[PDB]
């Protein structure tokens, strides 16, 4: 599994919404957080539950907020902050050969959805049902993010021995 | 070198009462991490990939158009935290990251090469080594990661 974690003062996620209908075609906000993390999550085809757990553990526990003259001190749970988890297959975009990304390492959308939903449940079980927002899996999204720092963290779980 | 590329409809960068100092419409924001043992070859790979990755649909085709074809912009932000090791604790430690003073020179060389390889007016930057607030409109999203240490 791969994840890119961004520290944020807020994030607003929107998808396309077509009233077919009333011939209305606009963006509508379906998810929103204030301070916290946005995590772009890429799932590898050979990912196991252990990979998910490491990611969840790291996202929930990384001390990324300063605190009273102490830096890199507080985690997203401590400050009672939120997480926005977006599935992001492009993180398994191989750009090593040619300038068209190739996504053969990506888990296929269907198995991915089940896995992803398992992850979201675990996030909630390990933190709080109300602190975890998500996007619209497999749909085009517009995400207004306020990067606070910025602080960007990258983790590839296939780097660790689990 | 490590880079995270985000596809965007726009980005607004401010620095500390904040003031906006950089702004782009459609294009890419690129968070750039420089490794202590990085060479000019690593920079070139990153620059070439950023300018040439076909990340836009030109319709009926996918992954078809790149950032130059569309006359789009790039916002390059140095981002040492990309070398935050988190393998051994919950507190990132950043020793793979290049020392600040050498990093700045290197980083400025990169920005020049970006301009030389594209266009002086299409390349925006942040305030190196300063706290920044960046409002980004992610378009997709489309997130690309590259570690030039994976390549020879």
């Amino acid at each position: 599994m791969r994840v890119v974690i961004q520290r944020v003062k807020g994030a607003i996620l929107s998808v396309r919404k077509e009233n077919i209908g009333e011939n209305e075609k606009e963006l509508e906000i379906i998810s929103e957080i204030k301070n916290g993390l946005i995590c772009f999550l890429g799932i590898h085809k050979n990912d196991t539950w252990e990979d998910a757990l490491y990611i969840i553990r790291k996202c929930l526990n990384l001390r990324l907020w300063n605190n009273d003259n102490k830096t890199w001190d507080k985690n997203v749970k401590d400050l009672n902050y939120e997480l926005l988890i977006v599935s992001q297959f492009t993180l398994f975009g191989n750009t090593k050969k040619g300038n068209k990304p190739d996504f053969h390492l990506a888990k296929e959308p269907n198995e991915a959805l089940i896995f992803y939903n398992k992850i979201i449940d675990e996030f909630k079980k390990q933190y709080n049902d109300d602190k975890i927002k998500i996007g619209k899996f497999g749909n085009y999204m517009n995400i207004d993010v306020t990067n606070d720092g910025p602080v960007t963290i990258y983790i590839d779980t296939h780097d660790i021995n689990l």
